């Protein structure tokens, strides 16, 4: 191995940080020490966690996660279908344009509204077996997308969160200048990874 | 970090043992590559893992795993209450005067037949919702005592398995040359943790 590869696991950074990954957490901005952690490393972190078969990825947003291959030697898992939509909605929300002003400063109550709104009225109900069980694991897809790095609880609680610019994972393809909220509208209708 | 940790996490057996160490998994004689991996490395490893807030266990019987303290960095998890009466069984059967002759071979209808009758009648049964749908739990727990390292299958089906040495942690406490099989009897009535 590579002298600062070993400078890189030899930091008290690096097993707080190498657990988040390899939980699947997706590391912005927001965790400034772990964050540039990652970019003086990054070419050396690449390299051990290949060994892994995963691929330590860098979005074009500025966000690092793992990312398994499907000989990968960290168990894998997947987010629920509610999880994907709810992170899908929080992109939505960050797409918006008051995000700059409010620094993706969201209630649980705004949420609820954008996701009764947005998403399709067949598909979402079937989701349960109402409205307050589906407020009760909105909640708890809040605290598993918290968990994954996709927004931080602004108190003891999810009813304030700052959304994290990892909620990329959850947007579709956009080019040129194009609004990229009309696209994510109609896509609204161990490692655990968002697909 | 010293120079020998550097060849341990420098061997091609590390990031796959070092993940399945993660998850749980107990390390026994019978994959001797990896055990004797942990045999040599065993006072660096230990301290590469303290790190997370983990201890890297070797038992008296010679496997090794990783036990994780209050703090520990790697999510922690519980077998269920029928996983874990599952490997109390295991180790009764590990127990029986015929298991050196056996070399640890096992069927999953011998652990249907010790099960019913070792185990409480009242709390057993409460652990379902019969003994056919107990009969696919049964091979369910089996399963996921395999990927912790209890047991090897025999084939590619849960029918018949090899018990390994690991299911000595699902075994009552005794000392001298007492019986440990009526010690076993009484007891019967990310870091996934047999407690």
């Amino acid at each position: 191995m590579p002298v600062k590869l070993a400078q890189a696991l030899a930091n008290p950074l690096f097993p707080a940080l190498d657990s988040a990954l390899r939980s699947g957490r997706h590391i912005g901005l927001d965790e400034l020490d772990n964050h540039a952690f990652l970019m003086d490393f990054q070419e050396y972190l690449e390299e051990f966690y290949a060994r892994y078969n995963v691929e330590l990825i860098r979005a074009p947003e500025g966000f690092f996660y793992l990312r398994p291959r499907s000989t990968t030697l960290i168990p894998r898992s997947v987010l629920s279908e509610l999880d994907m939509m709810v992170g899908k909605i929080l992109c939505y929300l960050y797409l918006s344009p008051e995000r700059l002003a409010n620094e993706g400063i969201f209630t649980q109550q705004e949420l609820y509204d954008e996701l009764l709104t947005l998403a399709d009225e067949a598909k979402l109900l079937k989701l349960v077996n109402d409205r307050q069980k589906l407020q009760e694991k909105v909640r708890s897809s809040l605290n598993r997308l918290r968990r994954l790095g996709m927004v931080w609880f602004m108190g003891h609680d999810s009813s304030k969160f700052r959304i994290t610019e990892s909620v990329f994972r959850f947007g579709a393809d956009v080019r040129a200048g194009d609004d990229p909220r009309e696209a994510q509208r109609r896509l609204i209708r161990e490692e655990s990874q968002p697909d």
